[PDB]
């Protein structure tokens, strides 16, 4: 699809058996989601944005589906004010900026 | 151009006659630059990010070139970790997401 930027580019993702809304976010290196359970190993991480850093749990090799597109990658979970899909997963669905 | 997302989508912008690097950021409503001088009066704005809010100065109707594409609009100036070009200006240069 071609996604306009007149409005926030929100999509539905399927992850960990759950459906969530998230922002397609080219300024995010990493995908960051609000508190939720995910299976498998994790390690703590600090990530930084406008306003400073938050502590998150880093889960690797997590399957996700975005707009019918399956991908696998790292998902950071913690107290983000908004769910964002970062470049680590945007690449996998073949998402580009165009102008 | 078509810009893939395997690296940060960093482009050169020109503002007040000077070149800077900035991140094309579909997850940003607004454009926020590191401390700099701009002309005219400014209004207050609080903008919210992963780590909370920061206070910025809002300047309106500022000319800015983004990858050689001419835009004139609102620029916020304050203690951001990185220069970000948000949707207010990405729409002026005809940017979309595509996959
Ligand atoms: C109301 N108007 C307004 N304009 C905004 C502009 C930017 C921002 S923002 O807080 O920087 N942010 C909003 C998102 C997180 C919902 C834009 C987002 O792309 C920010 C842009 C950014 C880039 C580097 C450092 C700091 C910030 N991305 C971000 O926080 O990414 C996190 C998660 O992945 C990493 O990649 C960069 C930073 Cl270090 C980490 C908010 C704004 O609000
Ligand atoms: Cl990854
Ligand atoms: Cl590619
Ligand atoms: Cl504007």
């Amino acid at each position: 699809p071609q996604i306009t930027l007149w409005q926030r580019p929100l999509v539905t993702i399927k992850i960990g058996g759950q459906l969530k809304e998230a922002l397609l976010d080219t300024g995010a290196d990493d995908t960051v989601l609000e508190e939720m359970s995910l299976p498998g190993r994790w390690k703590p991480k600090m990530i930084g944005g406008i306003g400073g850093f938050i502590k998150v749990r880093q889960y690797d090799q997590i399957p996700i589906e975005i707009c019918g597109h399956k991908a696998i990658g790292t998902v950071l979970v913690g107290p983000t004010p908004t769910n964002v899909i970062g470049r680590n997963l945007l690449t996998q669905i073949g998402c580009t900026l165009n102008f």
